[PDB]
């Protein structure tokens, strides 16, 4: 055992100080030894490093985000060094075991034991603390700080409107009934090594019968009982890809969203550009119906009426429209550089009709695609208008019902003060250009990166909340914005707030109410 | 580049010497270097060979079974000496370019241009010669030998009763049309580097529509148009196992059979042990239905009625009911040591009703399952009878509806007389034993091995065709008996006749007459 420059010694020890590495550094320094937003443990920065270093500075840590015995740690040291490995294949017993029932379903309240307006709280993630915060909407305080997986992706509802679904990119899921005293984990479970996307099931005879959870890696998404977190079925996405038609060793699972209209589930599968409906109906025995879109699907969400599922497809610079009702795909209508909706924007334009719309990455520009087919057949599945935000470097954008002002934020941007700020268009006047909100000097916070992501309004739609994501020591913010008069309302600031970056109102999610 | 000891050098030699044994050393020797009924290529029994001598045999080749450079052939000589290697993906560009039409759909006849009678002839299969030959059934004499891939497996009838399909296990196909002057191949298409099954689209409203091909390497099956073989989709049977519900990297397709009632194939996946349901409706985008069923999937075919798919699951002992229109595993009927059916044989029980029966390899028996619930349900996915042959290593077992006695060969048996026989039962009184038929000995072929292979009846069900499978230097022959009276009828015999397998008979392979 053997690398291109670096102590080498044999057998046994590969096995383990590679187990030793997935151990608990799976999740925060990735499968390929990658490592986003903090410093790479990729072979030529850590070989610069040391033998000696490496053993020094795995065994006291650093204090920036850091057991294992003096022989265990020269074996990391020599073997972090070492070809990058082979990732375990994460099958039922792993997935079974991982499995812990905290509260059975007899032994949970038959209703609410709390005053809590349960439908406006916001399920905020604290990214580096591996933990999630359950913000009021009124009276802006932590309620509860819940200890969860590594870096909370996403949190979903459980469409009754009792649990909440919060997954881990280590993939570590957990279910949080808010219906206790004090709202705690009632089921926990790992689905995989990494992962992104939880869900529950959401057809007409089944709210809250299945859960599901895509992963990054194994190439799979597992299916469990949504209410018990019960494995049940898990199936591999390794397969053949839509464009080249040929073998691909590792698509990953991107967005999942439950069908309203059938029993299925609308799996996102990246690399192979095949958006995969999973019928849940008969379970031991799953039909998947392969429909194929276009490379490197990502996220994306429901347009007005629930039918069309916008995904955006990122490296291809096209979003694909997925019928749930006729089961097919509309159109791979052709946006600008590198698309990144989150859920994704809709509104009724006056000229045009119902739209959904997109920010970017590559490119700015808000790209306002037209969602129906019925009352505007005309400009359904083009990319009619077209709007210019700050720049590119773009995550989300945001709108409600409500009212009027469309938000697109910028997270990702090198100029400073735009990956700061946010672009406030006025809906009924889409010819006026944008206002900036200088949302992380409201903050307050003084020194950082000051990143803003993801525009999160409340049930109310008057409120507009903000994560101002700076670094796990720095000082970081969520501010609280009034939708109406365009300025400051509240701004939530303390130290358990560490790197605040998704928040979910309870409401909004459950119902889709973007 | 370095094994456990042998010759090591580096580079570039490992990805090229490699390339040169999966060309035409692919089908021939194995994917990991097996070698069925040939002496092996495993690493050990050629390191035993040496560096000089290894040299030599593939440089002049040998007399039973065997262009490079002495530079390649060095090269092959230190590189079989390696560690085995990292078996190819056989994607779409791989497939599309094998994909060669040989004759148009409008160049082809609009009828017949021969005096043949071809729902009486015989597809025999000439495993090591690489070849088919049209053997006629009044006349016992060879039409036309066509050249194929090596070792084909089987032969399916295009439902119309015009094109011959025939697949060879380096994953060669061959179309053939039997209305030409002299019946030649009319296309041609590799679907992978080792493959079983060929088989067209049989339900109301497709017979030929499509050409499906499942494969051992890669674990894939491939959809073609069945006019012209076009490669139109691939899909890769990589996935989840059914007892264990873990991950396995090659789950090999074994047995493929259209469904009369749906627009279906209904493919066995081996390993992970599901009976794939591949819709063909929307080809663009396909619907697959996974139903579990145990373990080990390999051979069978249909009931009396066309409706449950028989399947033996050999390494569970078990036979799986797969029904075809209400599209679930009906049961899972516990039968004796690894079970063989072939297609199986299907007759009506006087005493218990239309059956379904299997011969074993592990043991012997021949195992009588009910296949009728509306009439028999007490009987109906149960062992009921059991019948005994004369032992195990038993492959196939035959009857006909025109005619009274039943069949069971016995290929791979170490008793010699017994493998080179086979037991014929008497249907109007199951409690008398078997007649031993010495196939072998009425051949007058001398010296061998004379393994009989295959019962194999005519359009009529008045003869019955074996096959004295011997070696390829060996005195080969085909041997004819009449069902009615017992003993034998004729014996084909010629030099081109070498190693005789599977025969064919297009009407009963058409109509599935079995
Ligand atoms: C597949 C996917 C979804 C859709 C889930 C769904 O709705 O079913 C999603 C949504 C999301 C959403 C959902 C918002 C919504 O309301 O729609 C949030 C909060 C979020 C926080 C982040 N995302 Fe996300 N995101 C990925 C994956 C995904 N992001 C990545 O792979 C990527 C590009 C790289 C990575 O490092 O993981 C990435 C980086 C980020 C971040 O850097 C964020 C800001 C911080 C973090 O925690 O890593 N992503
Ligand atoms: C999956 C499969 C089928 C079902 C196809 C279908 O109907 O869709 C089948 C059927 C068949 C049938 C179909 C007969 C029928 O009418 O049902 C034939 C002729 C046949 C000749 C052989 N079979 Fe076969 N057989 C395999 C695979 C299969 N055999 C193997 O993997 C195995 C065990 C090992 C191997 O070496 O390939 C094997 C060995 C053999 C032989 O040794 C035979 C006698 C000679 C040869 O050519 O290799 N198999
Ligand atoms: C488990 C056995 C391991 C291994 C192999 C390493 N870590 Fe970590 N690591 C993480 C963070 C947030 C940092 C950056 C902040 C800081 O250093 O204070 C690091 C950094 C490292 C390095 C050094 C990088 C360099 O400068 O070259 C190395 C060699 C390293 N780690 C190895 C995060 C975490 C954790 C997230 C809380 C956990 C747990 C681990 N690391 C675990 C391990
Ligand atoms: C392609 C580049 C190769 C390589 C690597 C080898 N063969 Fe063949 N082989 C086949 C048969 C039928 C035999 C047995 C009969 C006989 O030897 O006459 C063999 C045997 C070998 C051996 C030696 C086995 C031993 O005694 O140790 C080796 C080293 C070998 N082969 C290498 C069949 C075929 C073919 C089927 C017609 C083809 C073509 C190949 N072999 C090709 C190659």
């Amino acid at each position: 055992v053997r690398t291109n420059g670096a102590p080498d010694m044999s057998e046994s020890e590969f096995n383990e100080a590679k187990q030793i590495y997935f151990q608990r550094c799976a999740g925060c320094h990735g499968v390929l030894r990658k490592g986003a937003t903090g410093k790479p443990l990729t072979p030529d920065i850590t070989q610069q490093r040391g033998q000696q270093y490496l053993e020094a500075l795995i065994t006291y840590g650093t204090p920036l985000g850091m057991e294992l015995s003096k022989e265990q740690i020269t074996l990391m040291a020599k073997y972090i060094q070492h070809t990058p490995p082979q990732p375990p294949e994460w099958g039922m017993p792993e997935m079974r075991e991982s499995w812990k029932v905290l509260v059975k379903p007899e032994d949970r309240p038959k209703k609410q034991l709390n005053d809590l307006d349960l439908p406006n709280l916001f399920s905020v993630t604290l990214r580096d603390a591996g933990q999630i915060a359950l913000v009021d909407g009124d009276s802006k305080k932590i309620v509860k700080v819940i200890d969860t997986g590594y870096a909370v992706h996403i949190s979903r509802m459980s469409a009754s409107g009792r649990y909440l679904l919060v997954i881990g990119r280590d993939a570590r899921i957990d279910m949080i009934d808010l219906w206790a005293k004090e709202p705690t984990k009632v089921a926990e479970i790992k689905i995989g090594i990494e992962a992104r996307s939880v869900e529950s099931s959401k057809f007409k005879g089944y709210e809250d019968r299945y859960t599901i959870a895509g992963a990054y890696w194994p190439p799979q998404f597992a299916i469990m009982d949504g209410e018990t977190l019960e494995p049940k079925q898990i199936v591999s996405t390794r397969g053949m890809t839509v464009d080249t038609q040929t073998y691909h060793p590792e698509p990953r699972v991107a967005a999942i969203i439950a069908s309203h209209e059938h029993p299925e589930f609308i799996v996102n599968v990246k690399e192979t550009g095949k958006v995969l409906l999973v019928n849940y109906k008969d379970i031991d025995n799953l039909t998947v119906t392969s429909i194929g879109a276009a490379p490197f699907l990502h996220d994306g969400g429901w347009d007005s009426s629930h039918r069309y599922f916008m995904t955006a497809a990122n490296n291809s610079n096209k979003v694909a429209v997925i019928d749930s009702k006729d089961r097919r795909l509309s159109a791979l209508v052709d946006v600008g550089k590198t698309p990144a909706p989150g859920r994704g924007a809709n509104f009724v334009h006056p000229k045009y009709g119902p739209v959904w719309s997109t920010s970017h990455l590559g490119d700015g520009s808000i790209s306002l695609i037209g969602t129906d087919p019925k009352n505007h057949p005309q400009y359904a599945w083009k990319k009619v208008a077209e709007l210019q935000g700050q720049g590119g470097g773009s995550l989300f954008i945001k709108t409600h019902p409500k009212s009027s002002h469309l938000y697109v934020d910028t997270t990702f941007n090198p100029d400073a003060r735009i990956s700061q700020s946010v672009a406030v268009f006025d809906l009924k006047n889409l010819d006026a250009k944008y206002q900036v909100l200088p949302i992380a000097e409201w903050a307050d916070l003084g020194e950082g990166a000051k990143r803003v992501v993801q525009p999160e309004y409340n049930k109310r739609g008057d409120e507009v909340w903000f994560s101002v994501w700076n670094g796990k020591n720095d000082s970081s913010a969520l501010v609280v914005v009034d939708d109406k008069t365009l300025k400051l309302k509240a701004v939530v600031k303390d130290p358990r707030l560490i790197t605040p970056t998704g928040k979910f109102n309870v409401y909004n999610t459950q119902h889709d109410v973007y």
